[PDB]
């Protein structure tokens, strides 16, 4: 059976199943999936470009721009000029956004800990290191 | 930075980046992403339910049903009654579909081998085993 060990299918199924579990929690706390992805991606971060945010949230750039229009209207994020290049808009989470998502982030950590507990610390760390290395090799 | 080591974000980014690389090849061979996902998921498989196909292709069931309507019209797949329960439709790839996707599947194997080569056989096998175990623990 081709798909049983095919890496892209394994990554896609694992990603969807784990993410869907936490998205239920996010929505019961009043967050859309994309709002949660943006705020979690910006929390504890220096300002990053719209393109970087689109990559780390796995969201198309025009979609991200529309999302930021409304999240900025609500005071949860702020767009800023890049200090040097003007073709570049940076974005950051505001204090309002951070306080809004703080509790959800703790719940997200608890859920991740539950997901990784059966694998043990060594296998969990190996998985995260491999995923990080793969991202850094394949990002454009 | 919360998102740098957050498992769902790592899985989602790795999945998207690797998949996007191969989707380019699929489209240059005349396949849509969803057509490729269905045919690759059915290749070498016994007939599976529409729900199982939706899970393994990470596609909503109504979307899968519409896709199968047109792929069955083109003779690439076939829907069948389940032998016992009638609330269940099974689906299989036809010989026409298998021959259509054979070369693409070889290219997919070559691409996966390229993606996994820098990690070595041990780390690649560890990744695939962990992903498989996670899927089997979280599928419903």
């Amino acid at each position: 059976r081709f798909v049983d060990d095919y890496l892209p299918a394994l990554l896609a199924q694992a990603s969807q199943l784990i993410a869907s579990e936490f998205h239920e929690v996010a929505r019961q706390h009043g967050f859309s999936v994309s709002e949660w992805a943006v705020m979690a991606s910006l929390a504890g971060s220096e300002p990053i470009s719209i393109g970087q945010l689109a990559q780390v949230t796995v969201t198309k750039q025009p979609t991200v721009t529309r999302l930021l229009d409304r999240m900025e209207a609500r005071g949860q994020v702020e767009r800023l000029p890049h200090e040097s290049d003007r073709r570049i808009t940076l974005v950051r989470i505001t204090r309002k956004g951070l306080k809004a998502v703080e509790h959800l982030m703790e719940l997200a950590r608890e859920h991740e800990r539950r997901v990784l507990e059966p694998f043990g610390l060594r296998r969990a760390e190996e998985l995260k290191q491999t995923l990080r290395q793969m991202i850094d090799l394949h990002v454009h």
